[PDB]
């Protein structure tokens, strides 16, 4: 079954386009997802306990930008289109395929509780 660790939750640092600013460019943000509400949670940093912002990935798209070669994704969402980039190419990759699992899963989940397992 399961051996190893435990706590293998899904976190990292990535660097936020301009959005919501004076000015543009990318800045050092932490990002960290939440099995609480299903959503992707981002403080100043990881000691701020308190997070900054969310976005439910439930209904969220990830996206890799032209200049991908780098390491940038995007996350379209209904609610506002987030710009997000990885330290490398293969970085984001683990984020876009990691960040699925969590609402790739809610949409395998089964229906409500209490079944008849039957038979």
């Amino acid at each position: 079954g399961s051996s190893g660790s435990s706590g293998k939750k899904l976190c990292g640092y990535l660097s936020k386009f301009g959005g919501k600013g004076p000015i543009r460019g990318w800045k050092s943000r932490w990002f960290f997802y939440d099995e609480r509400k299903c959503q992707l949670y981002y403080s100043r940093t990881a000691q701020d306990a308190n997070p900054l912002d969310s976005i439910d990935l439930s209904s969220a798209v990830f996206d890799c930008k032209a200049d991908a070669e780098e390491g940038i994704f995007e996350i379209k969402t209904p609610s506002r289109v987030i710009t997000l980039k990885a330290a490398t190419k293969q970085a984001m990759l683990y984020w876009l395929q990691q960040l699925q699992m969590k609402r790739w899963e809610f949409h395998n989940s089964p229906p409500a509780p209490s079944g008849p397992s039957s038979g």
